[PDB]
């Protein structure tokens, strides 16, 4: 069923090109907060724990979930599918970690903040309900700075939950960075592609660029670019079964995600802080050069590198 159970970014991510199957994430939660999962994806369906709507009429509508877009069931699938159980299926970065598919999209992949908000701040009254590790996860975003999410991210965060968000594709230009992974208390993700310059994998001309006044001191503050990962022609799950190949810094994000929850599953004491402190050192490790605005270090094209495992 699958053409690739291995797709070039997960590779990448592993720094091994011979990987034949992931591992790691156990008890970790990776709430993707998208436009839904297929909840019985052969390749999902090992992991999938919990599964709200926050687009309708009433919020949260438990046990339902469903994903009529691809993307939700796409990126869930980079940052966690299993192989399935006949390991026939794909593989994404942490694959024992639990899936919480969280609708905040509708169908059409354009969402309202009120609902992503709410959705933020659901996730983090689950990962303190249940006394588990929670990561947010939001392929989303915005040019304008919404402050329901600003706050509700401000509030998972001070709650103990790592958040991680798509710097955006509205690149390569100076300061097209969007929210929320602009903000100082969220991960901005932007995308590789899978092509060398300058001796390091290549941004995607479309991934969302920072700021040059805030890059270079490897310290986060808001409109910075974090770490890079796999965005360009990631191969994962669909919302219908299968797979398809799309791209964007919305494939990069769960890359990133899943290697937080891989990272979290090792080092289970961490706090978020300290998580965030362990992946930014990874990411500085592997400087990112290509690109436009790559740079010898921390750069508003790739922030401070590409973590890897
Ligand atoms: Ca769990
Ligand atoms: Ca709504
Ligand atoms: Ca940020
Ligand atoms: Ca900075
Ligand atoms: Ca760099």
């Amino acid at each position: 069923r699958a053409s690739q159970q291995i797709p070039w970014g997960i590779k990448a991510i592993y720094n091994n090109d011979t990987l034949t199957s992931t591992t790691g994430g156990s008890g970790i939660n990776i709430a993707v907060l998208d436009t839904g999962v297929n909840t019985s994806h052969p390749d999902l369906v090992n992991n999938v724990e919990q599964c709200k709507d926050f687009t309708g009429a009433t919020t949260p509508i438990n046990n339902s979930c469903t994903d009529r877009n691809g993307h939700g069931t796409h990126v869930a699938g980079t940052a966690l599918a299993d192989g399935g159980s006949d390991q026939a299926g794909i593989y994404g970065v942490a694959p024992d970690a639990d899936l919480w598919a969280y609708k905040v999209l509708l169908d059409s992949g354009s969402g309202y903040s009120d609902d992503i908000a709410a959705a933020i701040r659901h996730a983090a009254d689950q990962a303190t309900a249940t006394g588990t590790k929670t990561i947010i996860s939001m392929s989303l975003g915005s040019s304008a700075n919404n402050s329901l999410i600003s706050s509700a991210v401000n509030y998972a965060y001070s709650k103990g939950v790592l958040i991680v968000a798509a710097a955006g594709n509205s690149g390569y230009s100076q300061g097209t960075i969007g929210y929320p992974g602009a903000l100082p208390n969220a991960i901005a993700v932007a995308a590789l592609e899978n092509v060398q310059q300058n001796g390091t994998y290549r941004v995607a001309d479309y991934s969302s660029r920072g700021y040059i006044s805030t890059a270079g001191d490897y310290v986060i503050q808001e409109g910075d670019i974090e770490i890079s990962a796999p965005g360009s022609s990631v191969y994962s799950t669909w919302y219908n079964g299968g797979y398809n190949t799309i791209s964007g810094t919305s494939m990069a994000t769960p890359h990133v995600s899943g290697l937080a929850a891989k990272i979290w599953a090792e080092n289970p004491s961490l706090s978020n802080t300290q998580l965030r402190s362990n992946l930014q050192e990874r990411a500085k490790s592997v400087d990112i050069k290509g690109g436009y605005g790559a740079a010898i270090g921390d750069d508003y094209a790739s922030g401070f590198g590409f973590a890897r495992v």
